[PDB]
């Protein structure tokens, strides 16, 4: 169903706010995403920095310039009939502080969603990879985001909710927040007036699930790492999307990736698709880059992504 790529770059140099366009961060290569769309890819997760989109205070107005760049890339993707997911890539933090005010987060999402409220090909993603946080707070922030999105009149779009502990699928039931609570203990009770919640988890295939190593543990490690989360989703009648995953260019990773995507296809009653990490124009020889012109992983995994589209 959903099959596509992350676009990463507009959130780079996150320590430099607002940062310098062309030095700290950049926006995306529409010629490259046009190739992906022409191939049949139908979703692009557009990563961005909260402090650049809504500077100084998360309840404030949106920066016209950075919003203007976001909107051009969103409209490029959606004018060509693909989904654009808007992802504040902030780990649950704003100017480095854990986001502790559900009211402020509701307001931030009301503001952002208001700019895209009539575009049904837009998807909202409450925040990338909350971590190191009270589990209850992460659930409460996801709920606040849903509230603000629908309060803006953005009623057609899926809302991607992300768990604590880097929203890892393999640790959904085991990783503990600051309050001792797991994602399984906190994220089930989310409600949406439009019933369009996607449980958005990430899954890497290396030893510690971080994706920093090119070595995938073994040929089945992806599917096996989704099994516990898939039971939680099936049992609690939720649906999900694999919003980041990757393997490097070697035979074990390629088999593990194939096997993961087959597992999601076999469990399509709960898994709606998968989004590769990552494309974007500033990755160079990054082992996971599928950017067409120079991504080391493009020629191996671009066909695999399309095979599950
Ligand atoms: O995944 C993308 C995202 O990953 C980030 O790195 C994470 C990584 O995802 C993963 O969550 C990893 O989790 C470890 C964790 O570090 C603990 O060490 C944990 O261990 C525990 C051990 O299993 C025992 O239970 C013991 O009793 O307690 C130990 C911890 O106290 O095991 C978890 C997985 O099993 O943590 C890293 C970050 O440290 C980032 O790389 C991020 O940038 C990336 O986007
Ligand atoms: C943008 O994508 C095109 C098409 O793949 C590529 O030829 C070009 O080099 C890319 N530009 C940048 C800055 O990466
Ligand atoms: C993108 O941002 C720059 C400032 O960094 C601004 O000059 C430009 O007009 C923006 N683009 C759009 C389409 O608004
Ligand atoms: C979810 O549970 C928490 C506390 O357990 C709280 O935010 C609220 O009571 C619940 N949310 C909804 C929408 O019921
Ligand atoms: C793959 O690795 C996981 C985690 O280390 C392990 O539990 C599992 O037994 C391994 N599978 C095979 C077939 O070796």
């Amino acid at each position: 169903r959903f099959a596509g790529v992350n676009e990463s770059g507009a959130e780079f140099g996150s320590d430099n706010i607002p940062g310098v366009y062309g030095t700290d961060y950049t926006w995306y290569n529409t010629t490259a995403m046009g190739e992906f769309i022409s191939q049949g890819m139908n979703i692009f997760r557009l990563n961005l920095l909260m402090e650049r989109l809504v500077p100084n205070t998360m309840t404030g107005p949106m920066n016209a310039d950075y919003l203007g760049n976001l909107t051009k890339d969103v409209n490029y993707v959606t004018d060509k009939g693909a989904y654009a997911m808007i992802t504040p890539h902030n780990y649950g933090r704003y100017y480095g502080n854990i986001i502790n005010s559900t009211s402020d987060f509701e307001a931030f999402w009301k503001t952002v969603a208001g700019a895209f409220k009539d575009n049904d090909l837009v998807m909202f993603d409450t925040n990338n990879q909350y971590y190191g946080m009270a589990g209850q707070l992460v659930a409460d922030l996801n709920q606040a985001a849903i509230n603000g999105i629908r309060a803006a009149g953005a009623t057609s779009q899926y809302v991607n909710v992300e768990g604590n502990s880097y929203t890892g699928a393999w640790t959904w039931t085991t990783a503990e927040g600051t309050d001792g609570l797991t994602n399984a203990q906190t994220m089930g009770n989310l409600t949406d007036p439009e019933d369009k919640i996607l449980y958005h988890m990430h899954q890497y295939l290396d030893s510690d699930g971080s994706g920093t190593s090119s070595t995938c543990v073994n040929s089945t490690i992806g599917a096996t790492r989704l099994m516990d989360a898939t039971a939680w989703l099936k049992s609690n009648n939720k649906i999900a999307i694999l919003g980041q995953y990757a393997g490097a260019v070697n035979s074990v990773c390629e088999e593990a990736v194939e096997g993961m995507l087959d597992y999601i296809d076999e469990n399509s009653d709960v898994w709606t698709g998968a989004i590769w990490w990552a494309a974007g124009p500033w990755w160079g020889d990054y082992m996971f880059s599928v950017e067409p012109d120079n991504g080391p992983a493009y020629s191996t995994y671009d066909p695999i992504i399309l095979e599950y589209s």
